[PDB]
């Protein structure tokens, strides 16, 4: 459960918007690209593996869990890649959640950038200091107690 | 302490390499950039405070410190930012080598990506799993054990 990832892809201003949530804490992290493929799915993995110690990456879809990229950067980070299939129906509706808010966000702050990018990373920043602890206090805490 | 972090700035195959560092365990982010801007640094600093509790951040160089777009996204995101004079004399020395074994891990895996930055992000995975504990156990240890 401390490394469990799940990803995520939303759209938004004709781009899209790649998500991986930490299921245990529901910290994430995101990018924005022109849209998803097997290539940028595999970088973003990379990024994220080299960052947080993932174990475990539910795709978002069957087209990332077929890529042979994708299987070669889960193979390459030391990551088990999985499907997403939401065995726990509740999981489609915390992902939907998840998104709405997101957007929620990037427009509350769309107008202090010009760039969608930036309004995603202060949407990141925002979501992970919510707190009671943060999204942030939570996957740390978890990590740590799992390292010790 | 655990919230300090220091900026350095190297360069490889005509392109610079951001890396955040931080001091007390060693872990590392990175990003490839055409050229070191205020922009691409505030950009950086946005992502990395999103991600990482981040209090305080020593600046690579004069150019950066100045900066009104990076003095703005360190307003933005609750960041301190300072200056990244070595009044350690041992900073200098520690950094370059940084630098030195980065670019040493980054020509062990360049055959293994066609882009630069994919071979960064191998580097910087590879910096941080490396152990006895790892960088990247250092830094969540450290973090947690500040928030209880
Ligand atoms: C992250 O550091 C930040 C520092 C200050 C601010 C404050 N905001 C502004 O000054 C502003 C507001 C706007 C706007 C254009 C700007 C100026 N830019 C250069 C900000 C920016 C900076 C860096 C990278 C960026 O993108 C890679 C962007 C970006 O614009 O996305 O157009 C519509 O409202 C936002 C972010
Ligand atoms: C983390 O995902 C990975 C999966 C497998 C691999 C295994 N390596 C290769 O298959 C390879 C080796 C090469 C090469 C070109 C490739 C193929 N590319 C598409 C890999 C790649 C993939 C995604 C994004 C990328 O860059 C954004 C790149 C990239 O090339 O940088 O040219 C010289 O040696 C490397 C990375
Ligand atoms: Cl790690």
């Amino acid at each position: 459960s401390p490394g469990i990832w799940q990803l995520d892809c939303t759209h938004l201003e004709g781009k899209v918007i790649l998500v991986a949530v930490h299921v245990a804490s529901g910290y994430i992290e995101a990018e924005v690209i022109p849209a998803e493929t097997g290539q940028e799915t595999a970088y973003f993995l990379l990024k994220l593996a080299g960052r947080w110690p993932v174990k475990t990456v539910h795709t978002d879809n069957g087209s990332n869990f077929t890529s042979t990229t994708v299987k070669a950067a889960c193979w390459w980070a030391g990551i088990k890649q999985e499907d997403g299939i939401p065995y726990n129906p509740q999981s489609q509706g915390v992902i939907e959640s998840m998104n709405k808010e997101l957007k929620k966000i990037i427009g509350q702050v769309r107008d202090q950038a010009e760039h969608l990018k930036t309004a995603v990373q202060m949407a990141v920043f925002i979501h992970n200091h919510k707190r009671g602890y943060s999204a942030g206090e939570r996957i740390v805490d978890i990590i740590a107690t799992d390292i010790q």
